[PDB]
């Protein structure tokens, strides 16, 4: 029923490309650098494995998606996002799912539909497949005050990878993502410990939460420190075992998404006056570690 365009088809790009052809969905992936085809191979969590060779960069069949689904590393958003646009309709939805937020920023002028979502599936690269790790939800709604009611794709979506929850303000659900990963992620890159080790350092935690909710309390959202630090500590608890995304791009060496967590984060406290030491140094920390590659 539905044509949707996957631009970035690494692990969660994956994911969705398999779940929407399960579906009978017509897809296609949009790559970096064009290729014959996209190929799709996907362990899922119980140990089944799907294997297709999709379209891959077709101009006609992104002028005729009913969506653009993106699902890019947040750096990685804007710029590709921004190539795409004048060809796919002025009508057709983008949902954008990445870690992080400030892509919205750098998106002013796109006239399509835009749509921000987060999720807690877990998709890992295990050489040459992507490994289904863990289920999860998928919350999405608008990105802008201009952009209406795509509740129906939230409906669709349920069908293709459930859980996905429809809000018609989102930006509460990006903040409080935002929040976990200004912990998370540069004090697991920083420590290089499996995510249950922060659970041994409670005061910096603490001390990042307060600085993240003076931030939000500014943006115009009710929060404290203590329900923010509440919420990391069930998201470590849950995730203990696990080697964070950050320590994984550090480990391999990757560029990080930093300047769209802290980084962010260091820009909507500046843009307030809200000193943010702790953060800074989280930043600089990770910044550092990036320039010994
Ligand atoms: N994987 C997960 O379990 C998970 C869970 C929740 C959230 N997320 C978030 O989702 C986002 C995507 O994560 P991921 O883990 O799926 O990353 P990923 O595996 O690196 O996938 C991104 C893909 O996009 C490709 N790409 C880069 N630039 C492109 C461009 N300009 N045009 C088309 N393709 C391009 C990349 O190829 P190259 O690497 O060759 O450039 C890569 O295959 C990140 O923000 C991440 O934090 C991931
Ligand atoms: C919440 C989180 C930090 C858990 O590892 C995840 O967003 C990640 O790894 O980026």
């Amino acid at each position: 029923s539905m044509k949707i365009t996957v631009l970035g088809c690494g692990a969660l790009g994956q994911l969705w490309l398999t779940a929407l052809c399960k579906q009978g969905h017509e897809v296609q992936g949009w790559l970096r650098v064009p290729q014959p085809y996209c190929s799709v191979n996907l362990v899922e969590t119980d140990g089944s494995i799907f294997n297709e060779s999709l379209t891959a960069n077709d101009p006609d069949f992104l002028a005729t998606s009913d969506l653009l689904l993106v699902t890019l590393k947040a750096w990685q958003v804007s710029d590709a996002v921004k190539s795409l646009a004048s060809t796919l309709p002025v009508t057709t939805p983008i949902l954008l799912i990445h870690n992080g937020m400030g892509t919205i920023e750098e998106l002013q002028n796109i006239q399509q539909p835009l749509l921000m979502g987060t999720t807690t599936h877990a998709a890992r690269r295990d050489g040459n497949v992507i490994i289904h790790v863990a289920n999860g939800i998928t919350h999405i709604g608008p990105a802008r005050q201009q952009d209406g009611d795509y509740s129906y794709l939230a409906d669709i979506l349920q069908t293709v990878l459930p859980d996905v929850a429809w809000h018609n303000n989102i930006r509460a659900e990006l903040w409080r993502k935002l929040a976990v990963n200004c912990v998370i992620n540069p004090l697991t890159a920083i420590w290089n410990c499996p995510n249950g080790e922060l659970r041994h350092h409670p005061q910096e935690i603490m001390q990042i939460c307060e600085e993240v909710a003076a931030v939000i309390e500014r943006e115009g959202h009710h929060t404290s420190a203590e329900d923010l630090r509440d919420y990391v500590m069930q998201v470590i608890d849950a995730t203990a075992e696990n080697i964070s995304s950050m320590l994984q791009d550090i480990r391999a060496l990757r560029h990080t998404e930093i300047d769209y967590i802290n980084g962010f984060l260091l820009r909507r406290a500046r843009a307030h006056g809200i000193a943010v030491p702790e953060n800074t140094r989280l930043f600089e920390m990770v910044k550092r570690k990036e320039s010994e590659y």
